[PDB]
């Protein structure tokens, strides 16, 4: 028989109602079940017919690994999804959230709270297309963002990955998707799924919804708001994610006034489905639905019931897939789960795939190894660390020369800080591993070696990592930069109340000031007690998480352009106003959102 669904030439929902027509449950169920690689085999993804696989932060096929390397391995997994009876390809993701992040040699662009700064949507969507070409390279065929999440909190541990505490920002840089996935065609519908085909990825508008709104930013906590503020501050950005076709949504291991979104059939299927018109797939958190449950994973037959129900379509087990594929069969079997439920979260995962090419082009390009770390690419995420940076102080008074830009040319410069020449510190959390690292964890330039490549010959630099006051005073310094901040973190383990970084820090910052004029860079995911680093400070710059192109911030220092960023989140006076947003009826601000001093290019 003339098999439709096999058929390139034919419509998206012909192929996909061709294809689930002839699909078992067993068939239908493995569509929505994606497990780590970590416990992916051939005979695995054949015998339960899986439909996706994952690299979680960390998840890779050895230290060091070639673009090639990965490409060999997403195929390996591609072979045997594509031996199937239907051979349905398999869909991989990964958080490709500021480059391809995992990957050694991948571009590292700054985080998202320092492309908030930049109020540039088009560079946005620059790095989107750059990313998409980083993540094709390594055979990926989805990328786990943008994070379109609002936050409300510095505290949380990924206000880094939030563009803005205003939505209004947050809203214009879902210019992301269509740089991720390619641009929607002009006669394109709301919420229909999008990717132009194999040079591009699916994106994932996450995490679904008011992540950014918890309480005292207590990561995956509850979100107490009502629906007005729910819709006015968290909602919005996910509209326009719709307007531009976004692939896929996560849910959210948040709670709004006390409802887990993994269980919430009124905003999932009601809301996002059925007044947003969604058309792609709803894809869980990890272990998402496990956490419904206090405690989590107690009732695993509750947690795929109401995940299910809710509308979830594809679940992020990610390792005890038997279980999982067990339990929902069984909850058809019983009628628990109605097929019409099954056949929906198909429908959604095979629209995808078939919408993005996946079923004409299952596996990688080898053309496209050499996309990986382009410097094309490493120019662009110089552009937009420069671009990111905002200038707090410039001048220790409002009387004083000021310090920025610095000279190239001098006899002896100090550069200092425990962040000064560390590339993982630099790079934050998402960065090789889930938690990011410290030290030489990848390609790229520190600060020193941006310093470095940017002086007169003539000029000798000298590295300190923490200088005592003596040796600062006594070394014939023309200036000296000095950068200190946060160590890398992710999700939980950012969580943080009292938002002062770690020393030795201040300390450093005030024996180098002490003895020399100074810049200090700050390095941050966030807003930080700042106070005493500003006292200290002739300069002080907000570099954010710039990410492995360390020229940004010298190219700023030095003059080869002036800052232009503008603080994307309020700055506080301290932590006990916490939370405090723009339009807040009590505001106090130490700085403004939309705040940032400018300069001049030499
Ligand atoms: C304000 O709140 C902050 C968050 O709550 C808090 O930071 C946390 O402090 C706790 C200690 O109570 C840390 O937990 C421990 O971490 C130890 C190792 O920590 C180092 O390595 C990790 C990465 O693996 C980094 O994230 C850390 O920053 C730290 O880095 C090292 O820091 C040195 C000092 O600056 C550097 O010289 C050094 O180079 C650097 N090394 C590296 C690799 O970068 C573990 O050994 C412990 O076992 C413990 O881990 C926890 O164990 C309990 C378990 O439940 C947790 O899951 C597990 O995390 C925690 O890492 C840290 N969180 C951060 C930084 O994100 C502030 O504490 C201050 O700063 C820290 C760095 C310490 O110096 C504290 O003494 C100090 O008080 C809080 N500040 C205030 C004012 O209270
Ligand atoms: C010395 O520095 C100052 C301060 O940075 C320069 O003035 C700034 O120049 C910017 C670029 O032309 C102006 O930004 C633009 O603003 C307009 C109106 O709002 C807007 O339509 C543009 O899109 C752009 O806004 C940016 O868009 C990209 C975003 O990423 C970014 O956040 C936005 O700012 C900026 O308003 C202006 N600031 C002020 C206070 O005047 C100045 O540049 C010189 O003057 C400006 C007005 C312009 O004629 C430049 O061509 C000119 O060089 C600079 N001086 C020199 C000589 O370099
Ligand atoms: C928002 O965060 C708070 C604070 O973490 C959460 O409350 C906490 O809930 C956990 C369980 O999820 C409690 O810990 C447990 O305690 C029992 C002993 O009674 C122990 O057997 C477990 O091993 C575990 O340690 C904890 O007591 C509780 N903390 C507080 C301060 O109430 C809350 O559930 C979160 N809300 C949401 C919606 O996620
Ligand atoms: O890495 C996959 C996802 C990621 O896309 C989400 O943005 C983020 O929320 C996320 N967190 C984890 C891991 N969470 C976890 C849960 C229970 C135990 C250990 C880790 C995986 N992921």
């Amino acid at each position: 028989d003339y098999v439709l669904y096999k058929d390139a030439t034919k419509p998206v929902e012909d192929r996909v109602a061709d294809l689930l027509g002839r699909m078992t449950l067993a068939e239908k169920i493995g569509q929505m079940t994606q497990i780590e690689r970590l416990v992916a085999t051939p005979d695995v993804l054949r015998d339960n017919f899986i439909g996706s696989l994952l690299s979680g932060g960390g998840s890779v096929p050895r230290k060091g690994a070639t673009a090639k390397e990965w490409q060999d391995m997403v195929d390996g997994f591609q072979k045997a999804c594509m031996s199937t009876r239907l051979g349905i390809p398999m869909i991989y993701g990964i958080d490709a959230v500021h480059g391809q992040n995992n990957v050694y040699g991948a571009t590292i662009f700054p985080h998202n709270v320092g492309l908030g700064a930049t109020r540039d949507p088009y560079l946005v969507k620059r790095i989107g297309e750059a990313t998409a070409l980083e993540v094709r390279a390594t055979g990926i065929q989805y990328a786990f963002a943008p994070c379109i999440a609002v936050c409300r909190d510095p505290r949380w541990g990924r206000c880094y990955e939030s563009y803005s505490e205003d939505r209004r920002i947050v809203q214009s840089m879902t210019e992301l998707i269509p740089g991720l996935q390619g641009d929607v065609p002009k006669d394109f519908t709301s919420g229909m799924p999008f990717v132009a085909g194999k040079n591009k990825v699916a994106a994932c508008a996450k995490h679904f919804v008011g992540d950014g709104g918890t309480v005292d930013g207590i990561n995956e906590n509850n979100t107490i708001i009502n629906r007005e503020g729910l819709m006015n501050i968290h909602m919005p950005a996910y509209k326009n994610a719709m307007d531009k076709g976004v692939s896929t949504v996560m849910i959210s291991y948040s709670s709004w006034n006390g409802v887990k979104m993994h269980a919430n059939q009124d905003l999932v299927t009601g809301y996002l489905k059925d007044t947003l018109k969604f058309k792609g797939f709803v894809i869980s958190d990890w272990e998402g639905i496990d956490r419904i449950t206090t405690p989590a994973g107690s009732d695993y037959s509750y947690s795929v019931k109401a995940s299910i129900l809710a509308g979830l379509d594809m679940i992020m087990v990610p390792n005890k897939y038997q279980q999982f594929i067990s339990i929902l069969t069984g909850h058809v079997n019983g009628g628990v789960i109605p097929m019409s439920r099954i056949d929906d979260a198909v429908t959604r995962i095979l629209r995808v795939k078939f919408t993005m090419g996946l079923f004409e082009n299952p596996y990688a390009d080898p053309a496209m190894a050499e996309q990986l770390g382009k410097q094309e690419h490493r120019d662009l995420a110089r552009e937009a660390a420069r671009k990111s940076l905002v200038l707090l102080k410039n001048g220790k008074t409002s009387t004083d020369a000021p310090l920025l830009p610095l000279p190239k040319k001098a006899p002896k410069i100090l550069v200092a800080g425990s962040h000064a020449d560390n590339l993982g510190y630099q790079c934050g959390g998402w960065t090789i591993e889930w938690q990011g690292d410290t030290g030489r964890t990848t390609v790229g330039t520190t600060i020193l070696e941006a310093v470095k490549a940017a002086v007169d010959p003539s000029t000798v630099v000298v590295f300190a990592e923490n200088p005592d006051a003596e040796f600062v005073k006594s070394g014939g310094f023309s200036y000296a930069i000095v950068a200190v901040g946060e160590h890398p973190y992710t999700e939980t383990k950012g969580d943080n109340l009292n938002l002062t970084i770690p020393e030795p820090g201040l300390s450093t910052v005030q024996a180098v000031c002490g003895g020399v004029r100074c810049a200090t860079v700050l390095i941050s995911g966030r807003p930080v007690v700042v106070q005493p680093l500003l006292a200290a400070s002739d300069a002080l710059v907000a570099a954010w998480l710039p990410g492995s192109e360390g020229q940004g911030v010298t190219d700023a220092l030095f003059g080869d352009f002036g800052f232009t960023g503008r603080l994307p989140r309020t700055w506080f006076k301290s932590v006990d106003q916490l939370p405090m947003n723009v339009g807040d009826a009590h505001y106090d601000p130490l700085f403004r959102l939309g705040y940032g001093l400018t300069t001049n290019a030499t």
